DNA sequence: AAGCCCCTAGCTTTTAGCTATGGGG
DNA sequence: AAAGCCCCTAGCTTTTAGCTATGGGG
C-alpha cells in the first residue's frame, strides 16, 4: 500500500467508479469508447488523479482511482462526466441529436483498500488489547506495515 | 456490504481514520477517553455517519467510518475534532493549560472496502465479456 | 437502495451539462 | 521528518474556538 500526503494529511484513498450513458444506451463502443478514456485520462492528470485501471464495456464504464481526500472523489466524476459529455456530443452527431445528455445524474462508488473490511475492523478493536495480530500469516504484510505508518 | 444512496448516489465509502493530539500527549484516557467518544458519536448521528468502530490509544483515536462521499471524509473530520476539542477543553481544564490546541493539523486517512485492492483491479480489467 | 420525469444555483464543459448527505414526481 | 514542530491566511464551527485547504512558508 502506497501513502501519499498533502499539506496536511496522510491518506491512501481509493475509489471503484462505475457510471453509465444515459437510459443505458450502449454506446461506449469504438471511437466513442477509444476517446472516453482519453478524455478521462486527460482530466485525471489536470487534478492530480491516480487512475489505477479503467476499463469499459457498452453501456458502463469501471475506474479505480486514487484521489486525495481533500479534493473530492465528487469533485472529480463531476469532472470527468461533464467534460466527456461536452466533449463527446461534439464530436459524435448521435450522441447530441439522439440523447438530451450522455451521462444521468448517478454513479456508484464504492472505497478500497489494501486488506479487506473486516481486517481493518479487528486492527482497530485490537488496539488496547496489547500485540494480538490478525492470523498465522494472512495480511501479516498490511497489518505490520499499518502498524508503523499509524504509529 | 450493504450500499447506502443519497438522491443521486449508490455508495459504499469506508475510511480508517486516525488523528493524534498535540505533541503526541498521552491525553486519551479515563474520562477524556469516555467524553471523546461520546462527543464523536454525537457528532456522527448528527451528520449521519455510520461509527463502524472507534478505538483509542493513549495518543491516538481510530475509527472506521461509512460517509457519504458527497458530504465529504474532510467535513467530518473537521467537524470532529473541531467540535471534540471545544468540547473536551471546556471540560477537562487540564487539556486548556497543557496545550495550546488539543489536536494537530494533520490526520491518517485509508479508504476500505469488503475486497482488498488487487481483487477489484482484477474484476475491473474482466470487464469486456 | 441510481438509473425514468421535472426543478434550482454553482461551476465548467459555458449556444454545456454535470453536482448537491439538493427539491418532488 | 513533516503529518506530526514553528508561522500565516481564510472559511466555517466549536466562533471571549479550533479545525480546515489536492492552502504556503520555514
Amino acid at each position: 500500500v502506497l501513502y501519499k500526503s498533502n499539506h496536511n494529511v496522510v491518506y491512501s484513498c481509493k475509489y471503484h467508479i462505475v457510471w453509465c450513458p444515459k437510459y443505458r444506451r450502449k454506446v461506449l463502443v469504438g471511437a466513442v469508447e477509444m476517446r472516453l478514456k482519453e478524455i478521462i485520462q486527460e482530466v485525471a492528470k489536470e487534478l492530480r488523479v491516480e487512475i489505477i485501471e479503467m476499463q469499459t464495456d457498452k453501456d458502463h464504464i469501471h475506474i479505480l482511482a486514487d484521489i486525495d481526500p481533500s479534493f473530492g472523489v465528487m469533485k472529480f466524476i463531476k469532472t470527468a462526466k461533464g467534460r466527456s459529455s461536452r466533449i463527446l456530443r461534439q464530436e459524435f452527431n448521435h450522441l447530441k441529436t439522439k440523447l438530451p445528455t450522455l451521462w444521468t445524474n448517478s454513479c456508484f462508488i464504492s472505497t478500497v483498500g489494501g486488506a479487506p473490511l473486516n481486517v481493518v475492523k479487528q486492527y482497530i478493536e485490537n488496539q488496547q488489547n496489547s500485540n494480538r495480530p490478525k492470523q498465522k500469516e494472512k495480511w501479516k504484510s498490511y497489518v505490520d506495515n499499518l502498524q508503523t505508518k499509524a504509529l
